[PDB]
């Protein structure tokens, strides 16, 4: 069957609630003080984590070489707690997937797991006036108040839920070299 | 962990989707054409299954001896298909369990799992002006959307989902006895 032991563990171990002026999400830590987020929570320089209020230290809002939305932010927060480092549990490639969970973790479903199927390499998705890239794809429909949840497989984290058109879900896609300790680049 | 495994087994061989002039109520199929629905669901002498309209043969509103609520309806369906007989799955007497799933089937969800953890034999509720008897307890802050929500442990399924105060969830306790071939009774 699906993975729900291993989507559980990500759950318990990796996820908070984080509230923008957007709404609540699922927020999934990779490694650290590390975390994601979709890009159309539309980080501050503040934002709620589990209701406490945290600073942002860094908020990178991915975009590929052809300068299209990945709609993945990776945010630094100041908080006391490392997460977990779940980086070697992150796919090396885009890939297609069999029989993925889908996890939420807000305050209205603090828990929540959704096998979503079959899950393939989608491409281009246009999120509403947003073209955006290296999109996943799902046949089940996701609903609002599920974005940010984590699509898992056994041992792999493959992306976090970020639109649905009623009958199909779409995560972006998560990969491992987006978190790789870096470079000396000037990026705002 | 929870019987992730076992709530999915039961949720695609024995739930459908049953509107009234309610709502929309997960529904669990128990044997051949028998089926069970929370009282607060209203049934009249027709009820949508998985959209389909369907002749409600007969309808039971459980009360104990004290002529107390249960919350339980028992109804038999006019349909072609047979539900895999899940008696054996049913608990003879009130009890306490650990570690319980609560799952889902309607239209907003059609398949999600809910851990609530430990269950416990709470007894009277007051479910808004109709006391009840025979409840089950989850410290889980469960929502409208929810009710007729299967809760399972491994190899016992033991009630569905009919109320929440915002923290705790609370089932109708499913027994075995409930749903024996039995008696030359006028109860109408
Ligand atoms: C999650 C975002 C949300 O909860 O809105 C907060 C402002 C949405 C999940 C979708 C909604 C309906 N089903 C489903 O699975 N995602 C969206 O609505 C995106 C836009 C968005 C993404 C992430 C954060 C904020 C906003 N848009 C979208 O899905 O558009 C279509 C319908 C074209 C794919
Ligand atoms: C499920 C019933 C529903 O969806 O309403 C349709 C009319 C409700 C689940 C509750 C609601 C908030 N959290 C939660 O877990 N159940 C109820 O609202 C019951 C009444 C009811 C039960 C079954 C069918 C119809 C109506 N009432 C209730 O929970 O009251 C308190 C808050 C006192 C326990």
């Amino acid at each position: 069957g699906p993975g729900f032991d291993f989507a559980q563990a990500i759950m318990k171990k990796n996820t908070v609630v984080a509230r923008t002026e957007k709404g609540e999400f699922t927020m999934l830590g990779v490694h650290d003080r590390v975390a994601v987020i979709p890009t159309h929570a539309s980080v501050g320089e503040t934002i709620y984590i589990n209701d406490v209020e945290t600073k942002v230290l860094d908020a990178c809002a991915l975009r590929d070489l052809t300068d299209t939305n990945l709609e993945i932010t990776i945010v630094k927060l100041d908080r006391n707690q490392k997460f977990r480092d779940i980086r070697h549990f992150l796919p090396r490639y885009e890939d297609d997937y069999n029989d993925a969970v889908l996890s939420v973790h807000t305050s209205k479903f603090p828990n929540m797991y959704i096998p979503v199927g079959q899950v393939t390499n989608y491409g281009f998705l246009n999120l509403g006036g947003t073209p955006t890239h290296r999109i996943l794809m799902y046949n089940f429909p996701t609903r609002a108040g599920q974005c940010g949840g984590v699509v898992t497989t056994t041992g792999k984290v493959i992306g976090i839920h970020v639109g649905g058109n009623g009958a199909q879900g779409f995560a972006a896609m998560l990969l491992h070299s987006y978190f790789t300790d870096t470079q000396k680049h000037h990026h705002h």
